[PDB]
């Protein structure tokens, strides 16, 4: 599509035609009337299967718009409520949540920097995870610098299965020692 290529030219980095830079990504979110660091834009990145935050290639832009059947920003803007609704399924939420870890991190680095894991947890789990604030505090206190993928996924498991009063928690080996330690820390504070 020529209408899609013309819309791409509006964003491409002047130095590198095959990528969209900071300015171009900022332009794209503005045209969509969205904050570049908002949950709606993260949902859009998920639908575009974007590899990394603050990076948006010609391949990702072209393939994503084609897959979504969009050749204009208005067509993409209209698809946003459908993208949001798709998350109602727990299978699709787990999909978006796991995508988030890979998108947030640096390519070629195993874990997710804690400061970025907190920011993305606050973006995807705020209002979903009851102990989000205490969890972020616990990890900062135990001077954790990096979050492995296993920790990222185990937190969604904890979040979805834990009672608001933590009465259904079994510390008898079932969960790793990190989560046994978090329950020990959080129980007096609730």
């Amino acid at each position: 599509r020529k209408k899609l290529e013309q819309l791409y030219n509006r964003y491409k980095d002047p130095q590198d035609e095959n990528k969209i830079g900071i300015d171009g990504i900022q332009q794209f979110c503005d045209d969509l009337a969205l904050d570049p660091a908002s949950i709606s834009v993260l949902i859009i990145a998920w639908k575009f299967r974007a590899a990394t935050q603050c990076e948006f290639s010609k391949q990702e832009f072209m393939d994503g718009m084609t897959e979504l059947g969009c050749d204009s920003i208005e067509k993409l803007k209209a698809q946003i409520p459908k993208m949001e609704q798709e998350l109602k399924e727990p299978g699709r939420f787990k999909d978006f949540y796991q995508f988030t870890f890979n998108f947030a991190k640096n390519p070629g680095q195993k874990g997710l920097d804690l400061e970025m894991a907190i920011a993305y947890w606050n973006l995807v789990l705020n209002g979903r995870f009851k102990f989000l604030d205490l969890w972020n505090k616990f990890l900062l206190e135990h001077h954790k610098r990096s979050i492995p993928k296993d920790t990222w996924n185990l937190l969604l498991d904890f979040s979805t299965m834990i009672a608001d009063d933590m009465s259904n928690y079994d510390e008898e080996g079932a969960w790793p020692v990190l989560i046994d330690d978090f329950v020990e820390f959080a129980r007096p504070q609730i």
